[PDB]
């Protein structure tokens, strides 16, 4: 029904499975913040958060305030981390909605504060960044933000640049970053603040830097059990099993003759008759186009041939036996002995596995496994 | 409110504009058929078509069932063709909300035939570019098709492969394909058969090819402004406005120290002390990634930001050392006309290595959309 033409599939064990894993892999104290932005990296917000707060799962980090009230009006109890700005115009609904927000800087915190409603916020700390966060040097304006009468802090984090490198100016400075943010709780602490819940790492993080001891890690990529890039060389590795996969059912099938092309290109001419199959999925459900790289049918790989379009492909299963339409192909997944995996899949559309799957198209159903 | 982070802008008096620039080319009879497909190209399925039977398009195209019901839904009461597969096992969905079917090929249309729903239809042709449809060679099962008790064929139709080409090679290939489809035609009337109505043409076939005579026109990318890439010099040249502006509003300004970089990116280090804007864009919201690094600049109060550093999923970083009108919620425009500058869809698409149809249908669907 949902799986008529083009689908994800995202495997709830494996979900399960990478939960698991990564808190065996934290420090006892440390909790999981699961990043759910963009539709949690394309696997389906609301099937996956409502899923993580039935495991067990507390904890939430989304891009903006829309996605936190979407996750409300889901049913999501648990605490939400707005990890952009929002518009002080909007402070009523952070209340509202009990939505955590980020503290950007003194003069947000300033203006937030002056809209006169009660609010639960962390604050971020730029370490080297350079985009949102007080800075370390100002440490009388950090200090100041945790005493506005409507602001209550509740957390202080920051965002590290280069933890998913080895690299000695990467690592050098990740470890700046780090020394720099706890010199501001040093300072602060020596001002007589009690620091709150402290944040710093993402996946990277934790799989090169799982020595730093924090109040929760902001898993992203991890949590969905695939790698930045394919075959990284992290410290800790961990089994992570990828909870997303991509399907396409051949919708018609035809032989072409010996040189022949399909959609004309100049890059495919067939050097034998060929059978050909059509799969309703294009580059508006987001398999990207500069692919135009194969497909599993029946355990096998059927290279993709002539250009990809905007809602349909096509694939070669002349040395494949038993494909019918309805046979179903697989363009990031498993089938048998055969897999693509989603970092492959990005590197080959010279991209990275964030904005793959990120820009899964809103057209794609998705459904349990 | 929606125009608090990013959002899309909806020029509907250049859509209006378009869609009679367009018609003015067509023959009298030859009716518009608007290609809404891919939330309308990315411009918002509901806005724009809504608007576009308002202003008396009888007639739309789109891929799948799904989006078909869905126009349904907005209150959509034109004719609406689905261009792709539909699985005969929802034949009932096609039949009660009146959704016309493309034939994609002989077993398909025998299929939802025996579904024993009443569904209208246009059959496709195969003339060259070998994805759906029925082949040239095979005519009887063309013409049996035309002989399904529960199938009402209302049309029939193929695709050009390089109709926005002017090119030897293409030309020919163009000029085989519309001789192979009215071969068919010939052929079908020679066994007794009324032709039903005829379309051939989409954009580029218009443009290139507007001596043709058809029933349809399927307007994609010239009903909203923007051509799949700069600058084709097509045989008529239409006076068409762009539809989609693309926005976002800055929410932090940052002194940038010189020697220091932004997402410590070794693809940004500052060659003097700057002023960077932080726009809560990203490429999740369909902005692609690979405008990182000054392969793309914005909008901001009339004046070029170049983009700094790597984009984000969520947000990106530009440049405003020479715009001193730049505050905390000033509008950058990614994708549109800001003072005397305009930095078109195309362009955009060209700096992303990629072409306008692909930019555009793939807007994120984070992204809120107004009209104006
Ligand atoms: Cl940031
Ligand atoms: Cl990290
Ligand atoms: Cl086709
Ligand atoms: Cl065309």
């Amino acid at each position: 029904a949902d799986t008529d033409r083009a689908y994800l599939e995202i495997n709830l064990n494996n979900l399960e499975h990478n939960v698991n894993t990564l808190q065996k892999a934290m420090s006892p104290k440390c909790e999981l913040m699961a990043v759910v932005k963009a539709e949690a990296y394309g696997h389906g917000m609301y099937e996956v958060t409502t899923y993580l707060e039935q495991i067990g799962v507390s904890s939430f980090a989304v891009a903006t305030i829309d996605e936190g009230i979407r996750l409300r009006k889901y049913g999501i109890s648990s605490e939400i981390l707005i990890l952009g700005y929002t518009s002080p115009s909007r402070a009523k609904e952070l209340c509202k909605y009990e939505l955590t927000q980020t503290l950007i800087d003194y003069r947000y915190s300033l203006l937030l504060n002056k809209q006169g409603y009660d609010i639960k916020a962390h604050i971020k700390i730029d370490t080297g960044m350079h985009r949102l966060g007080f800075s370390t040097e100002d440490k009388d304006k950090i200090l100041a933000a945790f005493s506005l009468k409507h602001i209550k802090v509740a957390g202080i984090f920051t965002h590290l640049c280069a933890a998913d490198s080895l690299e000695e100016n990467d690592v050098a400075f990740t470890n700046k970053q780090i020394g720099s943010f706890y010199k501001v709780l040093d300072w602060l602490k020596s001002s007589g603040l009690n620091i709150p819940k402290v944040h710093i790492q993402s996946s990277y993080g934790l799989l090169n830097y799982p020595e730093l001891e924090c109040d929760y890690i902001r898993v992203g990529v991890a949590l969905y059990g695939v790698l930045s890039s394919t075959n990284d060389k992290t410290k800790l590795e961990l089994d992570l099993r990828p909870v997303l996969s991509l399907k396409a059912k051949v919708v018609l099938i035809r032989k072409i003759k010996q040189g022949e092309s399909v959609g004309y290109s100049r890059a495919f001419t067939a050097t034998r008759d060929s059978l050909i199959a059509i799969l309703p999925i294009g580059y508006a459900d987001g398999f990207p186009r500069n692919l135009s790289s194969y497909v599993l049918i029946g355990g096998r790989q059927a290279p993709i041939v002539g250009k990809i379009c905007m809602d349909q492909l096509a694939v070669d299963v002349t040395d494949i036996p038993n494909v019918k339409t309805g046979s179903i192909a697989t363009l990031i997944g498993k089938d048998g002995k055969e897999e693509i995996t989603a970092p492959m899949v990005a590197e080959s559309a010279e991209s990275i596995t964030n904005e793959l799957l990120s820009r899964m198209g809103h057209r794609l159903n998705i459904i349990r496994r």
